[PDB]
């Protein structure tokens, strides 16, 4: 897969969690890999999943079920509900696709990365996005609140790479995490 830049996103979800916090450019690329690997894992299973349903389309009950497959347990019942509570936003609303779900992360972008990963058939359901942005940005947001906080705790005021070995390695369910889509 061809990765694609979602460090300014990154940024928008940083700025919610840790508002007085920067990020070398080292960890950001830590950060966007971290991004990339664990939403072609999603949407890799989101794919095959889909086939088994009669309109060959990838819905969010087809996300779901990847990332309760995919994340260890108490990730994954925080991220679907967190999933759920974005479509919802987004049906129950009137005016950006993003805003609408009350998103940092791109509606419009990550549809478009879907549907490059759904096979010849293949159509992408008019909230699986929404759900995706939903899933990314609470892992994104739990990533980069533990860093954050180890940054606070050496005193320093900006997440550099060894911020992120401290977040990841130090918990459980991340570590697993991790080690899962390195083997892929």
């Amino acid at each position: 897969m061809r990765k694609e830049s979602y460090s300014i996103y990154v940024y928008k979800v940083l700025k919610q969690v840790h508002p007085d916090t920067g990020i070398s450019s080292k960890a950001m690329g830590i950060m966007n890999s971290f991004v990339n690997d664990i939403f072609e894992r999603i949407a890799g299973e989101a794919s095959r999943l889909a086939h088994y349903n009669k309109r060959s389309t990838i819905t969010s009950r087809e996300i779901q079920t990847a990332v309760r497959l995919l994340l260890p347990g108490e990730l994954a019942k925080h991220a679907v509900s967190e999933g759920t509570k974005a479509v919802t936003k987004y049906t129950s609303s009137k005016k950006s696709r993003s805003q609408r779900a009350g998103l940092q992360f791109p509606v419009g972008r990550i549809h478009r990365h879907l549907k490059s990963r759904t096979t010849s058939h293949g159509r992408v359901g008019a909230t699986a996005a929404v759900y995706s942005a939903a899933i990314l940005e609470y892992l994104t947001a739990e990533v980069l609140e533990l860093a954050g906080n180890a940054s606070k705790d050496l005193k320093v005021k900006r997440i550099t790479p060894r911020h992120l070995q401290l977040a990841i390695r130090g918990d459980e369910e991340l570590d697993s995490l991790i080690k899962a889509t390195i083997a892929g």
